[PDB]
C-alpha cells in the first residue's frame, strides 16, 4: 500500500505547525482562574445570547466577534451581539503572545473559549476560510491532549484506522496553524484524548469581507 502519501501529507501539515510553552505553571493558574470566572458568568446568564454557545461534549464561548451554525455557510454577527474581549484576555494571554512575536498587535479581533468535559471532542473540521485570517493561534490550559489531522478515521474506522498526524497539546502550550495545516487539512480531537477537564482558547483575526448576517 501506499503510505508514502501519508508520509507526503504528515510532512506537508507539519510545515504549517508551530509550538512554543509560553505560559508558567503560575501563569496558567491566573489563567484558569478567569476561565472559570466565564463559566460562572455565562451560567449567571451575563452575557448577550451568541456569546455562550452550549453543547453536550464541549461549550464554546464567543469575544469580540462570533458567528452562525457551522453546511459551510457560517456568518458573522453584526456588531455588539457577542461580548468583547475580555481585558485579562488582553492582558494575560495575548500580551504574552505579542511580547514573544507570535502574532503582530493589533491582529487578534476575536477569542473563543472551547471548555470541555472528560470524553468532549471536536468533529472533523476546517477552521471557516470565509470568515478567518491566518495563521489561527491556540493556547491549552487545565490539562494536556491531543490535535489530529485527517479526521477520515472518525467515519472510517474500518478503512483507516488512524489520523495523518496527532499533535501533542500541553496546558500551557500555545499552537499555531497556517498554510497546509491550517487550508488544506481537517483537524479534530478524539474523546479519548480528554481524559479530565480542558480548556482552549483560540485568538483569531476574522476578515474583511467576511459574510455578515
Ligand atoms: O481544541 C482545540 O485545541 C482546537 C479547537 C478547535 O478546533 C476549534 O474550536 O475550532
Ligand atoms: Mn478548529
Amino acid at each position: 500500500e501506499q503510505q508514502l502519501q501519508k508520509e507526503e501529507e504528515a510532512r506537508k501539515v507539519k510545515s504549517g505547525i508551530r509550538q512554543m510553552r509560553l505560559f508558567s505553571q503560575d501563569e496558567c493558574a491566573k489563567i484558569e482562574a478567569r476561565i472559570d470566572e466565564v463559566v460562572s458568568r455565562a451560567e449567571k446568564g451575563l452575557y448577550n445570547e451568541h456569546t455562550v454557545d452550549r453543547a453536550p461534549l464541549r461549550n464554546k464561548y464567543f469575544f469580540g466577534e462570533g458567528y452562525t451554525y457551522g453546511p459551510g455557510q457560517e456568518r458573522l454577527y453584526p456588531p455588539g451581539d457577542v461580548d468583547e474581549i475580555p481585558e485579562w484576555v488582553h492582558q494575560l494571554v495575548i500580551q504574552k503572545l505579542v511580547e514573544h512575536r507570535v502574532i503582530p498587535e493589533g491582529f487578534v479581533n476575536s477569542a473563543v473559549i472551547n471548555d470541555y468535559q472528560p470524553g468532549g471532542c471536536i468533529v472533523s473540521h476546517v477552521d471557516p476560510i470565509h470568515i478567518f485570517e491566518r495563521p489561527i493561534v491556540s493556547v491549552s490550559f487545565f490539562s494536556d491532549s491531543a490535535l489530529c489531522f485527517g479526521c477520515k478515521f472518525q467515519f472510517k474506522p474500518i478503512r483507516v484506522s488512524e489520523p495523518v498526524l496527532s499533535l501533542p497539546v500541553r496546558r500551557g502550550s500555545v499552537t499555531v496553524l497556517s498554510g497546509y495545516a491550517a487550508d488544506e487539512i481537517t483537524h479534530c480531537i478524539r474523546p479519548q484524548d480528554i481524559k479530565e477537564r480542558r480548556a482552549v482558547i483560540i485568538l483569531r483575526k476574522t476578515r474583511l469581507d467576511a459574510p455578515r448576517l
